[PDB]
């Protein structure tokens, strides 16, 4: 992805939507939109920015369903025009298959989520996070999400992934991850509100990209 | 909840969802609404359905992200009507808290997903969701989701929670759980394609109570 940089807009209004993504477009290939964005102002947002942007959306559901449901879920996404899917792998092989099935009918993508980012992941989803992991890859899945928050997770991550495996990396900035040292391990990390609540969020992507470069 | 039945509502088309709903509403108080029929038709069709039918909205959105995009999730989805939200509980307790903190600002309920009802639910959630259900009880939750296809979990789960709770249980019909068996543990069963694709969906639901009534 363009500068290893993906956008989490998360902001909840179509317009200061619009704008920072606008804002921001030159220093980014790949936006993530989630359920703020969506449930605020409906599927369509999809197919608008990646026509008036041009960049690769990726639709962060983090979908955690049974198989028949995920299905009707990722085909609702990838028919609304998203180029990828995040969804968890603690509900099982099944529930992730049943998405990498909808994907393959679609020429789309899975992005399978293992460890979360933030404090609670440490409860019940850490202890499980290398067996999703090696879930995915005995389901043939190249994509995947790991911590920021904790590069040693990161690192154990990528050794059971490999380095064909494309992994990004949510949680630099607000909650405290760093991109250099995600950099080692992922391929691209995801930053939301760093950017999308800065003062200049131009300038807070490029200063991203300025310790990136190094 | 009328005659202990939740129409899972998860057909895509505003128009089949209309009908069936429409067609079964003398034998249901509680629709719950999903992912599916939300992402085809948007947000709004929450409050039509409230409107129309004067049915309590349950949004199954198995939410399943960080405290802060959790609290935004909840945020919209009460703006949008519901009266309650289904949050999954293996993301921790701060992502359960961060629901449970928009659900009292705005007077709305929140059910916790403990195990869920399919095959891969044996994977990693299984081996977790006493611990969840538990979470819960500490949390102050009084609403509970747990698995028809397993009646000995249920019981387990009952166990936990207590008889003041209100447990609710997917996986009846379709899925091979029994109405009956269901209900000597949870409270209300939640029951999609057993009537949504039946050729008469009130002769189905009038067949579930049929069974219930016994
Ligand atoms: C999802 C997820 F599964 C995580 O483990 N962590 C995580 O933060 N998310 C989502 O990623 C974005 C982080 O944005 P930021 O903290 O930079 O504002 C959000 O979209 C969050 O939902
Ligand atoms: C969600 C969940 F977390 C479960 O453990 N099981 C489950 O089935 N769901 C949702 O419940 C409904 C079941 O409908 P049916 O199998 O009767 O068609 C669906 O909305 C499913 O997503």
């Amino acid at each position: 992805v363009m500068n290893r940089l993906i956008l989490a807009m998360d902001l909840m209004n179509r317009d200061d939507a619009l704008r920072v993504t606008g804002e921001v477009r030159e220093y980014i290939d790949t936006v993530k939109i989630g359920y703020p964005l969506v449930l605020s102002e409906g599927m369509d947002i999809i197919a608008e920015f990646r026509k008036r942007f041009g960049c690769r959306i990726i639709a962060d559901f983090k979908v955690a369903d049974i198989p028949e449901t995920n299905e009707k879920i990722c085909r609702a996404t990838f028919k609304a025009g998203a180029d990828a899917i995040i969804v968890h792998g603690f509900p099982g092989a099944d529930s992730v298959r049943a998405c990498l099935n909808v994907a393959e009918e679609m020429g789309r993508e899975v992005f399978l989520l293992t460890e979360m980012s933030h404090p609670g992941a440490e409860m019940f989803i850490q202890g499980a996070a290398d067996e999703i992991a090696r879930m995915g890859v005995d389901l043939g899945v190249k994509n995947y999400v790991g911590p920021s928050t904790r590069p040693e997770r990161l690192s154990r991550l990528r050794e059971i992934i490999g380095q064909d495996s494309f992994l990004i990396s949510p949680g630099v900035g607000a909650q405290g991850g760093d991109p250099g040292e995600t950099l080692r391990f992922a391929d691209a990390i995801i930053v939301g509100r760093s950017i999308y609540l800065a003062d200049n969020p131009a300038a807070a992507a490029a200063g991203i990209i300025e310790s990136i470069k190094d």
